């Protein structure tokens, strides 16, 4: 069986590096490609299609081209920017619902190795930021009706599989 996932979420939230490091099992470090693909991984037997998108703004007009008979989204926001989380709401859950009005939601948290990390959350505090935390998270979740919270570090791998087995399961 062959299931379309499509992830979305703000530029530079860790789409692209979600996907890579999840079907290579590696970080793609300094050069991420910069051809918006899809992906495929076969998971246990599913083929999990994974359809990454442009996020700027530049492209709001297509970006919608590549969700019909999407089985389900990944909606993601950088865990260290509360700008790409305010965004779920304010422009990526309208955006899915409007094209998309039953298609199942996953939200995902990326880049969770950089909540503790020192020099982005004292760069965060002097914008009065702070990271989002998991119950922030999961509060989102609920409101916007995802069927999953999940956090992730592509970096290090740290809850990636579970990202994708969660989108399997969403489906089926
Ligand atoms: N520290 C850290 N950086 C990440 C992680 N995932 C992505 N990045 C970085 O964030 C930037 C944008 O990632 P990319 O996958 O291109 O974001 P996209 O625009 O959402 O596809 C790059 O500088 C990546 O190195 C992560 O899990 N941890
Ligand atoms: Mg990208």
């Amino acid at each position: 069986q062959a299931i379309k996932c499509v992830v979305v979420g703000d530029g530079a939230v860790g789409k692209t590096c979600l996907l890579i490091s999840y079907t290579t099992n590696a970080f793609p470090g300094e050069y991420i490609p910069t051809v918006f693909d899809n992906y495929s991984a076969n998971v246990m037997p599913v083929n999990l299609g994974l359809w990454d998108t442009a996020g700027q703004e530049d492209y709001d007009r297509l970006r919608p081209l590549s969700y019909p008979q999407t089985d389900v989204f990944l909606i993601c926001f950088s865990l260290v920017s509360p700008a790409s989380f305010e965004n779920v709401r304010a422009k990526w859950y309208p955006e899915v619902r409007h094209h998309c009005p039953n298609t199942p939601i996953i939200l995902v948290g990326t880049k969770l190795d950089l909540r503790d990390d020192k020099d982005t959350i004292e760069k965060l505090k002097e914008k009065k930021l702070t990271p989002i935390t998991y119950p922030q998270g999961l509060a989102m979740a609920k409101e916007i009706g995802a069927v999953k919270y999940l956090e992730c570090s592509a970096l290090t791998q740290r809850g990636l599989k579970t990202v994708f087995d969660e989108a399997i399961r969403a489906v089926l």
